[PDB]
């Protein structure tokens, strides 16, 4: 277990874990590679070697998060501050848990990990020492340890020297809860959090995303309370120091579009915004691999090598991967340490204040324009709305473009965001990476061209006009982009086709925003939304 930094069995005994004979502290990438490739492994622990040099694993019955199994202990520390599922007006997954049931779940996990060979990985959540969390991850599955090593900030030998955990996550994926029915829970699985004890317990599900998004939820709780923005976005910097953030729901393009060879990548999913600027919470990127194209996305493709971890992909007998196959799941992914991307911010993932705020959305209705410059009020309206539809039309409204990870009320996030934007004189833009009248998704080539026009200032100097109903300012023409697609009405046989669909989508926005009108501030924002 590494050098002068290891843990004693007496220390694990304090967490409630007993009889641990073999401890693997701070595992190296080489050891992880050996553990995963052990030919005697059976089941979901087993990994396979691909022709690209990266190991591939299957995450079990769960290939994505399970929000129905997410619980937060309601006590005197979280009672008056948490955005509870049974008290507010907005729908959320922050279901309350009694301290007594928590104790029951903690016993299940500690017993499951007792008498086992354990992996212990210490890491940081947050690039800044003043607001970061020192997290200790405990697991009995090698690839899960690999996932946290990739996704979180890897400490230096000196940092490990005086490492003191302020948050502990015990992954007991192999165990389940037989008393769930009598405890009023959703199922035998569970993803629980206790802010008094500062711990996260996982049971039944092997999916690594629970640990990643679980800690994101905790940052989303602590930071805003300190006046710091906690955002679900990707980010990069230009040579001039111009920072751009990209908000959006899953599959909208945060990871694909931020990985721009012309710009230095800061992060791809979770960032904070304080008095000094934007900073990454993580130490790696988590890319989607369905229908992955080497030609269209070379940087992400080249990141798939030894130390990267493929998930639920289909591998053929000859070691080759079939990226197009989504039989196991459409949520095929690969995690990798951030340095697998050549052009990144080093040695610390952070930069100055963002001046360009981009909201990405995949509109399956084919109504919204490819690009539009938003007003201050429209920015707040769309942020709270958090729109997207379908994949590859069913609407989805997720506040702040990430409601599933919010620990506080949505307006609290909007407040701090506006605060930071006004101070930096930031400008907002709405980008539709989705569909139009053709019934096909806009090309990644055209989308990248649009992003370039935003960053280089072409869009800010372009001649614009107003799109009816949504009242969005759209450019008459844009360098490197096809003029015909800029106006969504042009993609249909007749502008009346767009009209019918536009009215349908407009009504969906109006109905959804109705829950924010219970305050004078939210009532004033309705004027910023679409109007028949
Ligand atoms: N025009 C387009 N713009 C962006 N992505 C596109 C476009 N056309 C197809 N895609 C595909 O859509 C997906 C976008 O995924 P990406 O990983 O960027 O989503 P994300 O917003 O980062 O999701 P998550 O929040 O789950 O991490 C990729 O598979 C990408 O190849
Ligand atoms: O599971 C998720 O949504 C993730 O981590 O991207
Ligand atoms: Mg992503």
């Amino acid at each position: 277990m590494r050098v002068n930094n290891g843990l004693t069995p007496q220390e694990l005994e304090a967490y409630g874990i007993s009889d641990v004979h073999d401890i693997v502290y701070n595992p190296s990438y080489d050891l992880l590679y050996q553990e995963e490739l052990d030919p005697s492994l059976t089941g979901y622990e087993r990994g396979v070697l691909t022709n690209l040099g990266a190991v591939a694993v299957d995450t079990g019955i769960f290939t994505g998060r399970s929000p129905k199994d997410k619980y937060i202990v309601r006590d005197d520390t979280t009672r008056d501050t948490f955005w509870w599922a049974d008290k507010g007006k907005g729908k959320n997954d922050n279901k309350p848990l009694s301290p007594e049931t928590w104790q029951h779940l903690k016993g299940l996990v500690t017993r499951q990990l007792s008498g086992k060979r354990l992996f212990v990985v210490d890491a940081f959540c947050g690039a800044n020492p003043d607001t970061r969390l020192s997290v200790r991850f405990i697991t009995e599955v090698a690839w899960q340890a690999h996932f946290v090593k990739n996704m979180f900030i890897r400490p230096s030998d000196e940092e490990l020297a005086g490492f003191k955990p302020d948050f502990i996550v015990m992954n007991g994926a192999k165990c389940t809860n037989p008393q769930w029915k009598e405890q009023g829970l959703n199922s035998e699985n569970f993803v629980a959090f206790n802010l008094t004890e500062r711990m996260q317990l996982i049971g039944g599900t092997w999916y690594g995303g629970e640990m990643k998004k679980g800690m994101f939820s905790m940052m989303n709780y602590l930071l805003p309370l300190k006046g710091i923005a906690s955002m679900h976005c990707s980010a990069n910097v230009g040579e001039k120091g111009d920072v751009a953030v990209f908000f959006g729901l899953s599959g909208t393009g945060k990871t694909t579009l931020s990985t721009d060879p012309k710009r230095r990548l800061i992060g791809d999913d979770e960032h904070g915004w304080d008095d000094d600027g934007v900073f990454n919470f993580e130490g790696g990127c988590y890319a989607k691999t369905i229908k992955l194209s080497k030609e269209a996305e070379p940087e992400i493709y080249n990141a798939i090598r030894r130390d990267a971890l493929l998930e639920n992909v289909t591998v053929r007998e000859d070691g080759t991967i079939d990226f197009d196959d989504g039989s196991k799941t459409e949520n095929t992914r690969v995690s990798y340490p951030i340095y697998h991307i050549d052009n990144i911010v080093k040695p610390v993932s952070k930069a100055g204040h963002a001046t360009k705020v981009i909201f990405l959305t995949a509109d399956a209705f084919g109504v919204l324009p490819p690009v539009s410059r938003l007003t201050a009020d429209q920015t707040q309206y769309h942020f709270l709305s958090g729109f997207t539809a379908k994949l590859a039309p069913t609407p989805t409204f997720s506040a702040c473009f990430g409601a599933a990870f919010l620990s506080l009320h949505p307006t609290q996030y909007a407040e701090v965001l506006v605060k930071r934007m006004q101070a930096a004189g930031a400008q907002a833009y709405l980008v539709n990476t989705g569909w139009n009248g053709t019934g096909k998704r806009i090309s990644i080539k055209d989308t990248r061209a649009i992003i370039d026009a935003i960053l280089n200032g072409s869009l800010d100097n372009a001649e614009t006009f107003t799109l009816p109903m949504f009242n969005l300012a759209i450019p008459t023409e844009l360098p490197g982009v096809d003029t015909k697609i800029l106006d969504p009405r042009n993609t249909y046989a007749s502008p009346e086709q767009w009209q019918e669909k536009a009215e349908t989508l407009a009504k969906l926005f109006i109905d959804n925003f109705d829950k924010y009108t219970d305050t004078p501030a939210g009532a004033a924002l309705v004027a910023a939304g679409p109007k028949l």
